This record gives C-alpha cells, structure tokens and sequence, in this order.
C-alpha cells in the first residue's frame, strides 16, 4: 500500500540554454519520476530553490491514487517557469507517501544506443 | 545468518525498448518476491511471482516478466517489489560501457 | 521552515578529468532558515586528507559547487581518484552523480 | 569521527567476456571482508583486504582470486563487512 514518503529533496537542477525553439533531444530532459503506489490520490507541491533568489512557491501537481507520473521540470509554468541555464534544486511534498527518483535524462534520449 | 535489506522496494523508473531488477537473498530462507508494474494510465498489472532462494542472488530482466502478462514495451512503467523475507534490490539504468562504445561507434 | 536532510555527507567517488556536459559537482541544498557553514574534506588512496575547504551556503538557497573549482586549501590533483566528507552546522542536503553515471550520459547527449 | 556503516550488500554483478570504491574516513584501519554470492551455487569464502585509516580504494572485482576468481560473464552480488564504519559505492 504505502511505499515512499511524504517529502523529498533533489539539490541538482538544470535545463540547459538552448534557443526558441523545442529543446533538443541532445539536451538534459531533467525529469522527476513519481510513483503513487497508494490508494490515495497524491496532491504533490513542488518547491524550486536558487543559489542566488528566494524560492519559488508551490508548483502544484496531482498524481492519481495506484499511478506513475513523469514531471518535466521544464514543463513546470506555474507560478512561474524554470530559468534556463540556471542551477536550482527542489522539494517534493505530498499529502501521502509517494517515491521520487531524479532522472538527468529521459527513457527515450537513451534509446539512441541504437547505431 | 545474514538478514540484510528490507521486505519492499519500489522503482520510480521503469522502461523497455523495442532494464534489469538485481536481488539478493543473503538470508536462509528463500524469497518468494512479487512484483507489481506501475503504469501512468491504467491500473496495476498483478502479481507477478518469482523465487530468490536462500543465499543466492538473482537478475531480473523486466522484458523477461509475462505472467499475468508482458510489459508493453515503450512504455514508461515503475514498480513494486515485495518479499516475505528481507532482500536487497538494485538497479541500473545507464550503462556505462554501452554507451561509451556507441559513441566510439559514432 | 525545512529542516531537511543531515549535517554529514560522503561521497566515495570523486575524479576530474560545450554546456549541455556535466562534470564533478557537489549540488548542495539548504531550505533551513540558518546559513550553512560547510567544511569539506577531500580523501586520497595514498595521501593523508587535505584540510578544511570552507564555503557557505545560505539559508533557503541552492549551491552547486565544482570540485575543480576548490582551491583552498589547496587544489584537487587532475586525473586522481578522490572521496570527500561534506559537514554542515545545519542540515543540508547533499547529491553527486555517480561518475560513472555522469560520463554515460555525457556519451549519449554527445553523439550528436 | 567516523561515517558510513559496517555492512554493504550489493545486488548487481558482471564482468564481461565493476570496481567497489571504499572510503575510511576514520581513525582506525578497516578490515574489510567480502563475500560474493551467485545464482546457482553457495557463496565463496571471505575476501580478506584492508583499506587504511583516512584512506580511500577502489577494488575491481576481477582483481579479486582469493580464496578464488570471479567467474567471467556471470552475474553475481555482494556483501561488504569491516570491523568499522566504511562507506561504499559500486561503479
């Protein structure tokens, strides 16, 4: 039922400066993979840190009871977006248990061993 | 003898292409593990039943999971592993070396 | 008022050798209200540990800090195998990526 | 004065057709013993070696022959013991 906890904390951040268009596939898919075993819908609040400003408020975000949910960092927009080119770090709270892992690069950049 | 790790594990990540669950057993008594594959859309698939007997170690290729039935591959899943005796379970997602010669590969 | 994480680290690994490349980092986090003292140790397989390197991590804030970029005491051998020992006053939060890790994923976000 | 912990277990295991790297940030040497176990047959015996106080060292597991040598393309695991706290990373 109730694996994980109920915050998390990731030091490393970084979306890497690209220009205006789609981030490459060559670039940091900085993702937070989460996983809700539990039978309880997971009201997660992320919290972003900066080595130089105040943090940013609560990202808010929903990972349904017995789901999984990829979370680009670079996807978050509200309150505000990610600066690029920018180190950062992040809490993860959840009302219920929940297990977090940091991926530097998603699943599908990997899958370019093929050659 | 040696009771190391924990009865539950749980792995955020989880994709196959179109990875590997390593388990240890350093206790006496065989593990009879059950896994459960998460998915971000529908609901968990069953018990899926396997052994890690006493003092022995065990790889696990997810591809290898069929019964209930297999993972879909390219397919972002996660997963819960529990035993009724304590293991330790491992994973590794990147591996350095074939990566390090695909390059070379150019 | 985070009071997230401990007040030692240690990291086993340690070796240095465009932008989307990382390399060895030391990604140090601090919610708490107080101001993180840090002392960090560097560990040698044949060489006694080199002194204090101080540095401060402000409350509430975020730090990445390059090990190639410590000097102070003195500055870390190129092309040797190291291990550090991360302290605080505070609790902070520590995380590194396992060197072997890091240069795999250099490898595939290089190939072009 | 010391960090880490006595006991280290790890699952994976393979060298084909891996190195430990151990830190002892303590005061007293650590005498570390490990035991490789497999998939099919029992455990092999102690690995006796010593990683020296405030000292670091790495371990390839091909490097180890006493009591005996790692099979090569065989997945294998484990368990790392001191008499100390010592602290452990596979690579």
């Amino acid at each position: 039922l109730s694996i994980g906890r109920t915050c998390w904390a990731i030091a490393e951040g970084y979306i890497p400066p690209y220009g205006n268009g789609p981030e490459p596939q060559f670039i940091s898919h900085e993702t937070v993979c989460i996983l809700n075993a539990g039978d309880e819908d997971a009201h997660v609040e992320i919290t972003i840190y900066y080595s130089d400003k105040e943090p940013v408020g609560p990202y808010r975000l929903t990972v349904p009871a017995r789901r999984t949910k990829h979370v680009r960092f670079n996807d978050l927009n509200d309150p505000a977006p990610i600066p690029h080119d920018t180190d950062f770090a992040s809490v993860i709270q959840s009302n219920v248990p929940i297990v977090v892992q940091h991926t530097r690069l998603d699943s599908r950049q990997a899958e370019n061993a093929l050659l």
